[PDB]
């Protein structure tokens, strides 16, 4: 049995955060472990309250898991603040947590720590066009401009970059030192969109843990997301969660 | 789709706490929501560090979930301290969280708050013989003495009591105002015992959420636990987790 770790925030509503990550790991037959960075009171209407955890507590969880279980893959989600990002980077380096999927899920300072401390340790970064623009500063509005963006983020240290929605049906770009690839996915419209990015990065981590090559992990993860979106349940009053059983 | 809520602690190792509860909810086709009470750095060797959450943060999570999702059942696990127990009881009462499965998972003060504030709101309490003795103070060493214990706890307010391991193959007693029942389960021996009680209370909550009567929920939950124990994976260096996929 393969094991995966998620270093992210807690979403009480269960649609994103570690709740979604663990459901995905479980669906994919992967044993899930988790290092919480923060705790939120949250539902389908949004976040009502946030409680950041002490950086040392986040580090301790990673240490406890990393030294007892073999980690075949891991992902990072919401990191709260710069101090936490730094503790996470130190832990990831110290315990050799790889391959690592860093899902931006974006404070000015936190973004800086993320790019400088964590990106260099990533096997893959999964920013959306917006996040990509934020990280790089430059604007993105065309496929060619998106590809340059992907390559630009690659220079920050990650071994691969998945810029989502690089061009709008909706195409994502996977950039590696070898070249750029393009993935196409049905722009399925629905209200149940909460946890889309989270579910994607979790599925990729799960697939990597099972031995799938990166490009194939991303394609299978996207195929899973599409199914998850199509049969999303009618739960919550706002943007409902995905159908992780899909 | 039915929804269930777990109000408990976070176990980074994934074998117990909300991690185990959510895996069980998912296995049973129930949508999981969670209100974290505390966060632990933990593995198969035990707990390395504990971080209690502010009582108001625990309350906020329950409120966020309860007002947005219909709750068909819920359970409580580790509650940290008296202040948290009290906030949980207030929330459970205020938002009408029922049916509620209170799993003791036992400070002198916290135990008092649990018994006085939370037990009266429980549809079922699942203490083990030890916990039962602690709560009542009296000693338990015989079946007849165990049955009296079960009935004794029933007088504290809960609508039903499942005293585990009341008599040692291993028999559990389910006491209600109507009478006492006895469940027998194979005393399966294995190192992977981490999260046994947690997995049981979570399965009961999940079954109640799907409309199963109490007695039947307990029997099916126990049947699930037995399977979970039999094929437990070889993960961790100490007492490994159960096979929740069972």
């Amino acid at each position: 049995m393969r094991v995966a770790l998620t270093i992210a925030g807690s979403d009480s509503g269960g649609g994103a955060g570690v709740q979604a990550d663990l459901k995905v790991f479980f669906r994919f037959g992967v044993y899930g472990t988790s290092a919480l960075t923060l705790v939120t009171a949250q539902n389908t209407l949004g976040v009502q309250r946030v409680h950041l955890l002490p950086p040392e507590v986040v580090y301790a969880q990673i240490e406890s898991v990393a030294q007892d279980f073999p980690l075949h893959a891991a992902k990072t989600g919401a990191l709260g603040d710069a101090a936490i990002v730094e503790a996470v980077a130190e832990a990831v380096r110290r315990f050799g947590v790889r391959p690592l999927v860093v899902d931006p899920v974006m404070a000015k300072e936190a973004a800086a720590a993320l790019k400088e401390r964590l990106f260099p340790l990533a096997d893959l970064v999964t920013p959306n066009r917006l996040e990509a623009e934020a990280l790089l500063g430059r604007p993105i509005r065309t496929l060619k401009e998106a590809e340059e963006a992907a390559k630009a983020l690659l220079a920050l240290g990650p071994k691969a970059v998945l810029l989502k929605g690089g061009h709008l049906e909706a195409v994502d770009l996977l950039a590696t030192r070898g070249g750029v690839l393009r993935f196409s996915a049905p722009r399925v419209h629905t209200r149940n969109t909460h946890g889309t990015g989270c579910t994607l990065s979790a599925a990729i981590a799960a697939l990597l843990a099972k031995g799938r090559p990166l490009a194939e992990a991303v394609a299978e993860a996207k195929a899973y997301l599409t199914r998850a979106l199509k049969t999303a349940p009618s739960l919550g009053h706002g943007h409902g969660p995905l159908d992780h059983w899909a």
